[PDB]
């Protein structure tokens, strides 16, 4: 709950990994932020990375399918750095049954997932992961907060916020 971790840049409520053993998982991978995701996809070139990225889990949808199997679930993450940039994450099979339950507002770390096909209509990322071991939990984020403000009418501003380095929100200071 105190002082940032080194590569998410975001401080952690009870820690899950060792800072010995993150910067071993971490070895020899390329730092891609949730931000330049869209663009590498887009310029066809994150495959031939072996790549590493971290987001917020700001919201878990569980919704419906049951297709033949067979639950699914969603996640929307943010980094609490670029708080307009967010992608979704598609749990599967394996990987919902293990990582589900996870509590909004854990930090993860995402390694070398899989773009989903595009769907007409969206500005959207979208990416699933063939393995459990490519979602790794690393805590609670301490810092994931709301604009302190009040939307000049009246009800409190709803603006995500970054409490550690900033309290209100862009459209307020
Ligand atoms: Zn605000």
């Amino acid at each position: 709950q105190y002082h940032v971790e080194k590569f998410s840049g975001l401080r952690i409520r009870k820690p899950r990994v060792s800072s010995s053993e993150m910067e071993r998982k971490m070895n020899g991978r390329k730092l891609i932020r949730l931000a330049q995701l869209q663009n590498k996809i887009a310029t066809e070139k994150l495959e031939e990375e072996d790549w590493v990225t971290f987001g917020v889990i700001v919201k878990k949808i569980t919704p419906q399918s049951s297709n033949n199997g067979k639950t699914f679930s969603i996640w929307r993450l943010n980094d609490l750095k670029d708080l307009d940039k967010y992608i979704s994450l598609f749990l599967f099979g394996d990987v919902h049954k293990e990582h589900w339950k996870t509590d909004q507002g854990t930090v993860i770390g995402l390694l070398n997932a899989n773009p989903m096909k595009p769907k007409e209509g969206t500005d959207e990322v979208c990416l699933s992961v063939d393995n459990p071991q490519k979602v790794l939990l690393m805590g609670d984020a301490v810092d994931l907060g709301t604009c302190k403000a009040r939307k000049k009418n009246g009800d409190p501003c709803t603006q995500m916020v970054n409490l550690n380095d900033c309290e209100y929100c862009q459209y307020h200071v």
